């Protein structure tokens, strides 16, 4: 019957696309990230009926604010906390239903990616726009004043991305050629370029090892990146195992990850201060922070190595969005899966207790 | 059947001391901010128990974090985030039960202030240490690094503070002969200098209108100062009416509020969005966003100008502090009285739930 296509893992909440064209969100909406007009959590998935009919293709979460577009629809509807302008409306007022974004219209879109405060998008032909809150640089425009408004990127003009990913105050890409870069706030060697100083402009990191990358995901203060033969690199802050080296040292170049060498590594999500990665067979591995039970092994113990989150009769998994707290996950089987931390109802699993193993949503499954 | 002596109001928890050195908190607990060791939420005031007896006197919140001195033991505590340094401990973890800060152990303090990220004390001898995130200066130690451990501002040398005050990212301070201070981050104006950038050192507020100040408060984005004439003056954004000149204009330089001029200002505090005014007769007012109920004249209707508050039977107010969606106010019966967001609990009323006036805490006054 009705199956999820993408999920997506926020601050304190979570949001899924199911077939129909249907958004879906729960969590906590005190800022508005979920746009069912009220403040309110929801600790079970709640439909979003503005965007009924709307054909939206695909959902972004930012740690409280959340995008969505369109295809058929050539419209960009943004939600949330509207402070500093990261929703890009030209103003800063918060949104608590989805409205969409002037400025993008009729553009097609390949790519949108969210951090704490900023956002970008990705043009089909390979081009950037960013808006949100630049005090570090991360829109990666020049300067240090924030833009109410998206606006290209014209240090990459001739150059054509392939996709970024964007950190609580930084920013990554990997292009269509393969280089990969970083800009923005720098202060854990969370750029790949040797040293703990911001970025106004991208730049290019040389440190690949000759490796050309394939694509980037950024947690909060530490990035992951793919590379051709499926090696996974990581650098930034590790204070919590995230960065996974069996250690807790940093790491201001990419430094690939020695235990998981012989897997193929075909996805990756970065959460606040744990790490996910997905095999071509559909194992999924965790590490990092694990007080709440993020990282999914039954226990309460941080995991500085990457170790295997187990399923029922070991379905495998297809998808994987981090939260600060939280993880889902979405199965060969279209099942959904979440863990960790669910106070704020972020599990969808009806009650708010947390859950260190990957428990199944039953309002968004076809069980068994 | 104890006296209520102080509170202090955090984005989402509060705080309060009680006679006996009995500390009570109730609110957000995910961050530790509560200090009872676990991350769960509490819905009414419960007793801190690893501070029993240590003869704390005063307390305050910092956005996610709370700091707590003792004067016959001369050591200062602290707990909850700590992301940058915020708890002055010389790492970055989280502290979900109170620590001492050895770095100050001897120090004699007289006052204490939290912002978002950092944290500032005054010494009773009129020295100023900082510590926390320092991204746009607002610790004012001249440099954008932020400090784990508390520093002495030796930009202070031969002056002596009397008050300070803490923002999101920025910081304001009163010397004991009326000059007014600011520094750190002023994209809005929220600094009083004429302009809309950023201080990396303290620098004399020079449009104080030829008034010595006595006292200042900080909300996230704007400052408010009080002069020797018992006037009042804000400065800095007013997207929402905080600053309260009956409009929603910012201004770069302190504005004398005219509508309250027949009144002596004996407190201020201020907010995410909006603020609060205690004047020498026990008169409180508010202004500011009130989608929430948080300004408390029994409506829901943003107030850009001052609006008393009136508890029942004319109480007459001792004290009141400002959180990011929530106040408390202390009358000269022994009540507390809380009203705005109540999701977290941080209204201390059992249940809630939002409330839009003013709600007693049956739980810890002499009413019911």
């Amino acid at each position: 019957p009705r199956k999820v296509l993408i999920i997506s893992a926020g601050a304190s909440h979570s949001v899924a696309l199911l077939s129909g064209d249907i958004v879906c969100s729960w969590g906590r909406g005190e800022d508005g990230q979920l746009g069912h007009g009220d403040a309110e959590d929801r600790p079970s998935p709640t439909q979003l009926s503005a965007l009924d009919g709307h054909q939206i293709v695909s959902v972004t979460c930012g740690a409280d604010h959340t995008v969505a577009y369109s295809q058929s629809g050539m419209e960009v509807y943004s939600w949330g906390w509207g402070d500093f302008g990261r929703l890009g409306h030209g103003n800063s007022s918060d949104l608590f239903t989805p409205l969409p974004i002037k400025a993008l219209h009729g553009i097609r879109i390949k790519q949108i990616a969210c951090g704490d405060s900023h956002c970008l998008a990705v043009t089909m032909e390979g081009e950037v726009q960013s808006w949100g809150r630049n005090q570090n640089g991360q829109l990666g425009l020049g300067d240090t004043e924030d833009s109410l408004v998206p606006q290209k990127i014209q240090a990459f003009e001739g150059i054509r991305i392939k996709m970024v990913a964007a950190g609580a105050e930084h920013t990554a890409a990997v292009t269509e050629d393969g280089d990969l870069y970083g800009w923005g706030w720098g202060r854990y060697g969370n750029l790949g370029l040797g040293d703990r100083t911001d970025r106004l402009v991208p730049e290019r990191v040389t440190s690949t090892g000759g490796e050309k990358m394939s694509m980037v995901a950024c947690g909060w203060r530490h990035t992951i990146s793919v590379s051709y033969s499926g090696a996974l690199y990581t650098y930034g802050w590790s204070k919590y195992g995230q960065l996974g080296h069996g250690d807790l040292e940093d790491h201001l170049i990419p430094h690939k990850l020695e235990a998981l060498s012989n897997s193929f590594i075909s996805q990756i999500s970065g959460g606040w201060r744990h790490t996910m990665a997905l095999t071509s067979d559909g194992k999924l591995y965790g590490w990092g922070w694990n007080k709440f039970g993020q990282v999914g092994v039954g226990n309460n113990l941080d995991q500085c190595s990457p170790v295997q989150v187990r399923f029922p009769d070991d379905q495998k998994v297809v998808q994987v969005s981090c939260g600060w707290r939280h993880t889902l996950a979405v199965t060969e089987r279209n099942n959904v899966f979440a863990w960790g931390r669910g106070t704020n109802g972020q599990l969808g699993i009806g009650e708010s207790v947390d859950r260190n193993f990957p428990k199944i949503i039953e309002a968004l499954s076809v069980d068994g």
